[PDB]
């Protein structure tokens, strides 16, 4: 699946900052009306303070479209998760807890279900050729592989993994076709580098389950229907 997606400050929509403006619900159902099965969003505001939460937003959101969201930003507790979930949301997107407090994000795995969560890792290639964690793409390697961390929590259960390549020099292969061929049992996605239509096309025989499409969608460089497809050949 393409999944399209979208980043939201104070209720804008932005591009990582261009404004393109305060229509999130009426854009998110033309990409639903186009074909897409599942929807992303970032939560920057709650990004940068959980007490500021975008919660009634995403309640609007979600309950403006028939598919489900994944939402991240800022979720840093149990807390976060269940209010995610209970605002309507599909799965929540972790991201730096799950690489600072592996134990305790096991615990969630426990009582919401793999189904409900998404572990979304920023990955450098480092000189070795070793695929390092980052918590984010201005600090430094946090002394973890993503192989280390995906067996981290397989015991629980991992299903879905979020990848971000943030080393890479341009737009979009080998990091998600090694990485989908040793946990086939776990349904990755890859975001980032999608500059234009080819760059789907070039995932299409990797093993990544899902496209995440931000910008490119913003720009009109193509459509939900034609990255579709594209994906499906």
């Amino acid at each position: 699946m393409i999944i399209p997606a979208l980043d939201l400050i104070g209720g804008t929509v932005v591009r990582v900052q261009r404004d393109y403006g305060n229509d999130p619900l009426p854009r998110l159902q033309d990409y639903a009306a186009q074909g897409a099965g599942v929807l992303h969003l970032v939560d920057l505001t709650g990004a940068k303070d959980p007490a500021k939460r975008q919660i009634p937003l995403i309640k609007t959101l979600v309950a403006g479209v028939n598919v489900p969201v994944q939402v991240g930003g800022g979720v840093r507790t149990e807390e976060d998760v269940a209010a995610l979930l209970k605002a309507g949301v599909a799965r929540v997107v972790i991201a730096s807890t799950a690489v600072k407090s592996p134990d305790v994000v096991k615990g969630w795995f426990e009582r919401f279900g793999a189904q409900a969560l998404v572990l979304a890792l920023d990955v450098r290639i480092d000189e070795h050729g070793t695929k390092q964690v980052a918590v984010s793409g201005w600090q430094e390697n946090s002394g973890v592989s993503l192989e280390q961390l995906v067996e981290t929590y397989l015991p629980v259960g991992l299903k879905h993994v979020l990848c971000t390549d943030i080393s890479r020099d341009g737009t979009l292969v080998s990091l998600y076709e090694e990485v989908c061929a040793r946990y086939p049992q776990i349904a990755f996605q890859s975001s980032g580098g999608i500059g234009d239509i080819d760059d789907i096309a070039a995932l299409r025989g990797t093993g990544v389950r899902g496209v995440i499409v931000g910008r490119a969608l913003l720009e009109g460089k193509f459509t939900v229907k034609e990255a579709i497809q594209c994906w499906q050949n």
